[PDB]
């Protein structure tokens, strides 16, 4: 059983490095941030350009998608994170407090709380409708590269390259575990909330069980020991890991088997982030510099 993803758009616009894409929880939208400190809103099905959403000083690491849709958040290295209204396209508040660039950003389900990670080593938690910050988390000694919430905001996972992943109590900012020495350039849990995906700057992802604190899977093959590549579960189809990868590839893995079973050729450079569409077998990708497109894939499964 293997999925069969075939290009079927290419999109450009950005001026800069992509750095992230996400797909609308609704499946509507793909967002796009880049190193050029602009959004871009495309369509989710037909790569339609949409929009442009700016504001930002400086380029922007990360942006998410609020549960219903209609907000986005992002984080920049010009120390702020910012939520937009995305139908308008205006910024509602502007999240200040961190002291270095802000690399990581998400919203709960509920979409009442954004998580921050940033350069300055510390985790925030945000109330969305006053913007101020709620808590700072001493998270780290190190960057931190991702935080996201589990499946009922409950929890907080964080990693960075101080070598650990943390899960916190969301509302009382307790660090509940720490997973234990290579730089973690991201992690997220688990649609069902029991493991947590992390990569490492080491050509490795990994499947760790949170309440034993021990690996069960390795993901290996691609290449991956520079830069923040995220990694997703995809779902919707075969139960697959999907990431970007340093040598221009898309890699896609049996979850269960640790096999590699498709591999999206196609870009020319460095595929820096990649998102699984929310009930399509359709994968958005990024790449870098000498590609500077961001790809529409599609699978029969
Ligand atoms: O939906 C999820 O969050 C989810 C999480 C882990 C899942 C899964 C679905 N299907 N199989 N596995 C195994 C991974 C390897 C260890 C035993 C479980």
């Amino acid at each position: 059983v293997k999925p069969n993803y075939a290009l079927k758009f290419t999109l450009a616009g950005h001026t800069k490095a992509v750095s992230s894409v996400k797909f609308s929880p609704n499946g509507e939208w793909l967002a796009s941030s880049s190193a050029d400190k602009l959004i871009k809103i495309w369509g989710a099905y037909d790569g339609k350009f949409e929009k442009t959403i700016s504001g930002h000083k400086l380029g922007i690491s990360d942006v998410a998608w609020s549960s219903d849709s209609n907000l986005l958040v992002s984080a920049s290295d010009d120390k702020t994170l910012k939520i937009w209204d995305v139908s308008s396209g205006k910024c509602l508040k502007t999240l200040k407090g961190h002291s270095n660039y802000v690399f990581c950003c998400n919203f709960n389900p509920q979409s009442n709380l954004i998580v921050s990670g940033s350069f300055d080593e510390s985790v925030r938690i945000w109330d969305v409708k006053t913007g101020k910050c709620l808590k700072t988390l001493p998270a780290h000694s190190d960057p931190v590269s991702a935080v996201h919430f589990n499946r009922d905001g409950s929890l907080i996972v964080s990693s960075s390259y101080d070598g650990l992943c943390r899960i916190w109590d969301t509302a009382s900012g307790q660090c509940l575990k720490t997973l234990i020495n290579p730089p973690v350039s991201f992690v997220k849990f688990s649609p069902n909330g029991k493991y947590i995906l992390a990569a490492t700057l080491d050509n490795t992802l990994k499947l760790w069980d949170y309440s034993k604190g021990k690996c069960l899977k390795t993901y290996t093959g691609h290449k991956n020991e520079k830069y923040c590549i995220f990694a997703n579960f995809s779902v919707t189809g075969g139960k697959w890991i999907v990431s970007g990868s340093e040598d221009n590839l898309v890699y896609i893995w049996n979850l269960q088997t640790k096999e590699i079973v498709q591999k999206l050729q196609g870009h020319t450079d460095v595929v820096i982030s990649t998102a699984c569409h929310p009930t399509e077998n359709i994968i958005a990708s990024a790449a870098l510099e000498n590609d500077k497109t961001i790809k529409l894939w599609k699978s029969d499964c």
